[PDB]
């Protein structure tokens, strides 16, 4: 027997002596041998700590011989390596656990934690919990592989967090994915959108101006305004613009019962399909007021905005232009109302400014294209 124990100890030294320092002790009835890894000539402190924690809490006082040791592996992130910890218990019966635990490390042996992966730890945790539920941050157990963050498991595409990722930690494949994401994010597109029409006294001039400047827009029209304006609605579509649904009569939809709010929307789908032959399946709630139940009841995408021109409030062409100059960003969806003269009058200067800054004007379907799904809310190209 004694010779058998000696052979186990000799085998482990033959396997593990190099690059490790060997600790030996008894705890209770257990004999323990731990191989702590060196980085250069120094014990990796956070690995020694993880082993010692297991010794305190989980090591049972049985007549056994217990070994701990580690192996270095790649982490899947640039400049980060992992130590996997194996625990083996001999009673000759034996049982081992590989990756009993794992620590992530800089190449020089210092702790790397999940929060360091992100430029914004607070937002990332928020994004992680969100994607997590759909399926301290530093203390989160994780792995990284095949372009996914693995939570302890739960595997989440890394692409979902590119908004808050520290991209310098990405290896080649992920860095090319991030580059593509960044280039798309910096594509200079804007969607002009107009609520509350058609209005026979102003919409025709808006159409003439959009045609002059060789751009398209998206018009969220009221069902009640379609009667008597059918040829105007057809003209909006004939000139290449997109027509969406702005309810029948402009109530606060979230303050109606579910079926009355749904019917405000489907009555408007009905009249638009009758006049145009088709629906874009885009719906913008009056006042931005909507509920989850209404959204989940209808096969439509709900289009909000991120830039309010304030045309409705300022009623002033110079103010409208200033708001556009200061607020418009890549991917913005701009709210205007094609029902009063300040907006009509301001439009040429707004378009000239944005084209002079290098923007492309897009329709909502052009902007959202792949992203558009039933029930969902959209505030901009990306949000
Ligand atoms: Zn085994
Ligand atoms: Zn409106």
């Amino acid at each position: 027997f004694e010779q058998k124990i000696e052979s186990l100890k000799k085998e482990k030294d033959d396997q593990l002596s190099e690059g490790n320092q060997k600790e030996h002790f008894r705890q209770g009835q257990a004999e323990v041998i731990a191989y702590y890894p060196l980085q250069g000539e120094k014990v990796i402190s956070s690995v020694r700590e993880l082993i010692n924690q297991d010794v305190k809490d989980k090591l049972e006082s049985k007549d056994n011989l217990v070994f701990y040791y580690t192996e270095q592996e790649e982490s899947g992130l640039k400049g980060v390596v992992n130590r996997n910890v194996t625990k083996q218990i001999y009673d000759i019966e034996e049982t081992e656990k590989t990756s009993l635990g794992k620590v992530h490390l800089t190449e020089d042996g210092q702790p790397f934690t999940l929060d360091q992966l992100f430029s914004d730890a607070s937002k990332a945790k928020e994004q992680l919990i969100k994607e997590l539920t759909s399926f301290d941050l530093s203390a989160w157990n994780f792995d990284y592989k095949d372009s996914q963050i693995i939570l302890y498991e739960i595997a989440l595409p890394v692409s979902a967090f590119f908004d808050v990722i520290q991209s310098s930690y990405l290896l080649e494949k992920d860095a090319a994915l991030y580059q593509s994401y960044f280039d798309k994010k910096h594509q200079k597109v804007v969607a002009l959108t107009f609520n509350d029409g058609p209005n026979p006294a102003t919409t025709p001039q808006v159409l003439e101006t959009l045609a002059k400047y060789d751009i398209k827009a998206t018009f969220f029209v009221l069902g009640k305004n379609v009667s008597g304006n059918e040829d105007l609605v057809k003209r909006i579509k004939s000139e290449g613009h997109v027509v969406g649904n702005h309810s029948w009569s402009h109530p606060i939809l979230s303050q109606l019962s579910l079926d009355e709010a749904k019917k405000q929307i489907t009555d408007t789908e009905d009249v638009l399909t009758k006049v145009l032959g088709s629906s874009s399946k885009l719906m913008r709630p009056p006042y931005g007021a909507i509920t989850d139940d209404i959204r989940n009841s209808l096969d439509l995408s709900f289009i909000m905005w991120d830039v309010d021109s304030l045309d409705w409030k300022s009623k002033n062409e110079a103010s409208i232009l200033t708001e556009i100059q200061h607020q418009v960003a890549n991917g913005s969806i701009v709210l205007m109302h094609d029902i009063h003269s300040p907006t009509v009058n301001a439009l040429p200067r707004v378009i000239e400014y944005l084209k002079n800054q290098g923007y492309t004007f897009v329709t909502i379907p052009e902007m959202l294209n792949t992203r558009l799904k039933a029930h969902e809310l959209y505030y901009s190209r990306d949000e």
